């Protein structure tokens, strides 16, 4: 790596710069293809943007678009068309990361099942290996490179690999033929941004300066609290990182400070702790401590991962998560963005992108009693000769819930101040963290200092505005240079409010002070307008920006300080446009409110909200107070209990008049799999066979030697997976799985034998997906699904033989549901047949009234074990036009009851895996666009019961939250295919 190879996004040591301008990178973490709606990529758009961040940082997943070998299959909801459209409709810019490897939690770390098959390492130089990815990267990097900024598109910076930061024992590493034979692809199909790495610790791997295998920025990682949400209370001592600027300084001091990965959430395994535990570790408190540690760093590229986290629909997670991708992130898995530290996260956002002089001041090492008399606290200065600087406040013990009381002692271009100048004293409190300025530029005006922290400023036709706060009950204080220019005779002006006093000294330095509450103040100066507000008001202020023209419209007049309009008021605000005489908003309310507009464009006279023209009174100040229609309906919603259930045998492999003749035979008698060497006379592993989705099922066939025999049985789905025998219809046993087993070692008998004659063994193994490879040289990704090893001995000890016969999903690699994927079907008879499709075939069926002994319902449930599939037809008939109504699926799990596994379905796609003896997940999502809210959807529920007794579901519910009125556009509904005959289906 030598230099750009293109001018229009280029960096250098503080910081990127895009079409010639310096802006703070400030993004968030969004996964396309956990979000199967093409129709709701720009409502996450709008709310990202409405955090004040500029990017969003996407994987791809391999396995999803070339499930058969040689066959790149991009299409319908697997394509990134519509994700890029609506990133430069909502003006945001993109992290482009398409592996081959992505880790991410989803199955094979994203390597498609059949590299089980290859012989040599994964992720290493072995030929093998590197011949296989050639076909996926030449396809999608070709599609990124056409949506690269040079071309008119969004794209700006490109990851290739992933965390490649280690590797097993007697493995060569870092490889440096390896990293470059990856970037060579990545630039053959016409990728020409720069590239950067993610490394999982200051490392510097791949860093400028180390030679072949180098990128252009080198970028790594940072999850201090870990991923067990136990004790979400608990910081850990030294967890907090502060070593970072030096470690910058010693590996790579010609690029911008990058963490490409920051802590936003935590993944949750089976049996885990469930993500709204994972939301309070993280939290507000968390934001605010840990995210300006990084800015005391001078972080200038800082990506949260997760921002939107969405759902593992589909199979398309790994066996160490479950359905959810919740993560406890900022913005919920159903869209919604009321949890507190999406507020807080707002606040950073909006003050990164007005402060230019941020990204050019220095930092330097941490300090304790130099800049204030106290020794409770520590601070971190960033410094300028002119421009600026700035210092980051924190507990001496990073941990601390205490109070302090404390002053400071700051250079400023007056001299070295001691502050509060007035008297009094600052106060920070448990878990929070303070930015104070110096110097600080407001348009024309300057802030010689301010202890309060800054949310948004911009100048105005009539005025200049500045937005300031504090926690409740603080003491702050600002001071502004001389703000009446040539005019000896103007003077301060106060206009809402009690606490606040001014204090004017002889070259007419103005100094405020006040205490932050409920109330908010108003001061007039000259032209300039301060409004002084506490954090919890703050938290409903808004700053979307003005169009420009053309095909890049939405990315408004510049990246930093952009043209705007500041709004109090509202749950979102979404956009802002002029037309003629008329300003015209979009928002989105869940409760009332009045909206304040502050800063009205010359020449503007008229309002509308949502389409509809409204009147307002005005302030003194020119502030527009209006107070829009806001009703938040009572919405009723279907009961499940009622509907019209159907029912049909999922097992019928146990019946005597079963013919499986035209079942794949399990007859290789070597594997290429160098991970997990043959035990077995014939490979049983399902990926040796195009098998990587979901259940699997194996038939073995013997002839008996003595009336009694014994079995031993190895099996192997992944962690929390399980595994049930049936001998003809005769039930065995089953492993009943735990969240720490991820294979089993079973002993069976098998009693009251005919001498002579043949039996059947029918063993069900459910998998929870392929695991990741997360260290280079260990190919753990290569751990098989289905049967290890086994032995049938006679009562005398003699060996006897097994004949065998195997499935997974109808087809294999040749998958049969091409609009909705390689993974979303397992091997069970009722996905085999299409029986989960809209539409199905209900002479198929049977019908019979609830409670009885011949119910149709899942509420009823089965009275042996075995496997069942129930559908029913759902009406929805909801004002979806004018309110977001979120809804989903709710499981009652019922202290006694027997064990089982269900499957949920809706409109074909498989959106949930419940295991009530494992756990932790009850409750389901499922969004608008997959629903139809205004006509008919299909809903489907399979039941695995594991024991001799059987199962139920004890209860079904379908959920709403409450409405939210929304000027969002329009949802499409997704229209995937409805059921077909199969042939040759089995
Ligand atoms: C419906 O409602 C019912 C209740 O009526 C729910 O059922 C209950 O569900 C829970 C949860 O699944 C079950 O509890 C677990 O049981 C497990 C199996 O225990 C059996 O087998 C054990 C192993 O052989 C055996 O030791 C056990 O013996 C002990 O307990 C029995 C009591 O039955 C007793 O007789 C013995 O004397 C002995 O004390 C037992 O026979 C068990 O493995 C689980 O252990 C974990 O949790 C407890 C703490 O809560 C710990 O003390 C353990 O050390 C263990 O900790 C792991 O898991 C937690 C939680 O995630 C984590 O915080 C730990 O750090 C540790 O993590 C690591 O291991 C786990 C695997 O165990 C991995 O997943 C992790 O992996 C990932 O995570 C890491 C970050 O954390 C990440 O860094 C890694 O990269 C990543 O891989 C870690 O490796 C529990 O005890 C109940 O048994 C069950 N109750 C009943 C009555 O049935 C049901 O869930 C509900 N359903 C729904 C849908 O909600
Ligand atoms: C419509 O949409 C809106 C958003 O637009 C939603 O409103 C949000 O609703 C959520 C859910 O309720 C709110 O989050 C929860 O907030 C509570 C209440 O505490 C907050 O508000 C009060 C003011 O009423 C503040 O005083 C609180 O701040 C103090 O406490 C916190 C510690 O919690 C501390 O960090 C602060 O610095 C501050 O401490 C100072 O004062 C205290 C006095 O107590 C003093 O002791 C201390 O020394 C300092 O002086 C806070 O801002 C809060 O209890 C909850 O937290 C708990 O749970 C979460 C997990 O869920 C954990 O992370 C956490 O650790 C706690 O255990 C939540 O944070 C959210 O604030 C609110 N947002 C807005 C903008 O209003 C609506 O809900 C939506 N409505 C519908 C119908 O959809
Ligand atoms: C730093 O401050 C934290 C939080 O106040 C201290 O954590 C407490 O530690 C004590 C004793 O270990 C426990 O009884 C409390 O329950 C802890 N509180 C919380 C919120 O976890 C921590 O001990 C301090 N660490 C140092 C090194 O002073
Ligand atoms: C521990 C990190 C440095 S590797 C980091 O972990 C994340 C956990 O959610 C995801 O798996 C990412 O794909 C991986 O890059
Ligand atoms: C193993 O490797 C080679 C790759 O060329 C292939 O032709 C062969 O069919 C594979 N064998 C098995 C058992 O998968
Ligand atoms: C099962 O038994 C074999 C010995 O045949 C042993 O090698 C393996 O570790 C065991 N697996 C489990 C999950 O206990």
């Amino acid at each position: 790596a030598k230099g750009p190879l293109q001018n229009i996004v280029t960096w250098d040591e503080h910081s990127l710069f895009v079409h010639g301008e310096r802006v703070v990178i400030f993004s968030g973490e969004v996964h396309p293809f956990r979000l199967p709606v093409p129709s709701l990529y720009l409502d996450v758009f709008h709310k990202i943007k409405a955090l004040g961040f500029n990017t969003v940082s996407f994987y791809v997943d391999w396995a999803l678009l070339e499930g058969k070998p040689g066959r790149f299959r991009a299409d319908g909801i697997f394509s990134l068309e519509p994700f890029f459209e609506a990133a430069t409709k909502a003006g945001i810019y993109l992290l482009a990361r398409p592996g081959p490897y992505i880790n991410a939690e989803v199955s094979g770390g994203g390597f498609p099942g059949w590299l089980q098959r290859v012989k040599g390492k994964l992720r290493t130089d072995a030929p093998d290996y590197l011949h296989a990815t050639d076909n996926y990267v030449a396809h999608i990097a070709s599609i990124i490179a056409k949506a690269q900024i040079t071309n008119g598109g969004p794209v700006i910076l490109y990851q290739p690999e992933n965390e490649y930061s280690g590797a097993a024992e007697g493995v060569l590493f870092p490889n440096k033929p390896y990293m470059q034979y990856v970037i060579d692809q990545a630039r053959n199909a016409g990728i020409i941004v720069p590239l950067i790495n993610n490394d999982a610790f200051p490392g510097g791997t791949g860093a400028p300066g180390t030679g072949l295998g180098s990128v252009d920025i080198y970028g790594h990682d940072g999850y201090p609290l870990g991923f067990d949400c136990a004790h979400p209370s608990a910081w850990p001592d030294n967890g907090l990182p502060t070593t970072w600027r030096q470690d910058h300084l010693n590996i790579s001091p010609s690029t911008p400070f990058s963490l490409v990965e920051f802590q936003g959430g935590a993944f949750d395994p089976f049996g885990g702790w469930g993500f709204e535990q994972c939301s309070a570790l993280v939290n507000h408190e968390f934001e605010r401590v840990f995210y300006k540690n990084n800015m005391a760093a001078g972080v200038t590229i800082f990506n949260i991962y997760m921002t939107f986290g969405g759902t593992n629909w589909g199979n398309l997670g790994h066996p160490g998560g479950y359905t959810s991708y919740d993560y406890g992130a900022s913005i919920r898995e159903d869209r919604r963005i009321d949890r507190e530290k999406y507020s807080e996260l707002k606040l950073q956002g909006q003050f990164l992108k007005v402060s230019p002089g941020y990204i050019t001041a220095t930092p330097e090492n941490a300090t304790q009693g130099v800049y204030s008399d106290s020794q409770n606290i520590v601070i971190t200065p960033l410094l300028a000769k002119e421009s600026g600087d700035f210092f980051v406040v924190r507990h001496a013990n990073y941990s601390s819930t205490d109070t302090a009381s404390y002053t400071v002692k700051l250079p400023t271009s007056a001299g070295d101040l001691t502050i509060p100048q007035l008297g009094g004293s600052l106060t920070l409190t448990g878990r929070d963290s303070k930015i104070h300025v110096t110097d600080y530029p407001v348009g024309k005006f300057t802030l010689l200092y301010s202890t309060a922290e800054i949310f948004t400023w911009n100048e105005f036709a009539e005025k200049t505005v500045l937005v300031l706060y504090g926690g409740a009950q603080e003491l702050h204080e600002f001071a502004v240079k001389n703000p009446f220019g040539s005019s000896k005779t103007a003077k301060a002006k106060k206009i809402e409010g009690s606490n606040v006093t001014i204090h004017t000294t002889s070259n007419l330095t103005v100094v405020l002070q006040w205490t932050a509450s409920s109330a908010r103040q108003v001061v007039q100066l000259g032209s300039l307008v301060i409004y002084m507000v506490d954090r919890n008001s703050a938290y409903n202020y808004w700053v979307p920006t003005l169009p420009g023209s053309g095909k890049q419209s939405a990315y408004g007049s510049s990246l930093m300080n952009p043209d705007s309009v500041i709004i109090n008021g509202g749950y979102l605000i979404r956009s802002v446009a002029i037309k003629g005489n008329a300003l015209s908003v979009q928002a989105d309310f869940n409760v009332t409110t009045p909206l304040e507009i502050i800063g009205i464009p010359k020449g503007i006279s008229k309002l509308a909200v949502n389409g509809k023209e409204l009147g307002y009174s005005v302030s003194e100040l020119g502030d527009w107070i209006a107070h829009p229609a806001i009703e938040i309906p009572h919405v009723q919603v279907p009961e499940l209990t009622k509907l019209k259930w159907y029912k049909v045998d999922s097992l019928p492999e146990i019946r005597s008049n079963y013919d499986d003749s035209r079942w794949p035979l399990a007859n290789l008698r070597t594997s290429n799999n160098t991970y997990a060497p043959l035990k077995t006379p014939v490979s049983l592993y399902g990926s040796d066979y195009g098998f990587h989705a979901g259940t699997l099922l194996f038939r073995g066939r013997f002839t008996a030697r003595t009336a009694r025999q014994q079995l031993f049985l190895s099996t192997q789905g992944g962690s929390a997976f399980a595994s049930s025998v049936w001998l003809n219809d005769r039930f065995i046993g089953s492993f009943t799985g735990f969240d720490a087993a991820s294979a089993a070692n079973s002993s069976y008998t098998l009693d009251r034998l005919v001498r002579g004659r043949r039996y059947i063994l029918t063993v069900v193994v459910d998998s929870t997906g392929l695991d990741e490879n997360w260290t280079t040289g260990d190919d753990s990704m290569k751990a098989p699904r289905g049967i290890l090893d086994y032995a049938l001995t006679s009562s005398s000890g003699a060996n006897v033989s097994i004949s065998w016969k195997l499935t997974g999903n109808l087809g294999g690699e040749d998958y049969r549901d091409v609009f909705r994927g390689p993974l979303n079907e397992g091997g069970l008879f009722f996905e085999r047949q299409g029986f989960h499709l809209p539409s199905p075939p209900l002479s198929d069926f049977t019908h019979g009234p609830s409670s009885s002994s011949s119910s149709s319902s899942p509420l009823d449930g089965i009275a042996h074990a075995g496997i069942a599939f129930y559908a029913a037809k759902l009406p929805l008939h909801l004002p979806a036009q004018e309110y977001d109504i979120p809804l989903s699926f709710v499981f009652d799990n019922a202290t006694a009851a027997a064990p089982y596994r269900a499957l949920l379905y809706v409109n074909g796609f498989q959106y949930g895996k419940y295991v009530s003896n494992i756990g932790p997940q009850t409750e389901f999502p499922v969004p608008e666009g997959i629903l139809d809210y205004n006509g008919d959807n299909w809903i489907g529920v399979a039941l695995w019961a594991l024991e001799s007794r059987g199962a139920k579901v004890p209860g079904l519910a379908l959920k709403s939250k409450s409405p939210i009125l929304t000027g969002r556009e329009r949802v499409e509904v997704v229209k995937g295919p409805h059921f077909k005959k199969r042939h040759g289906a089995y």
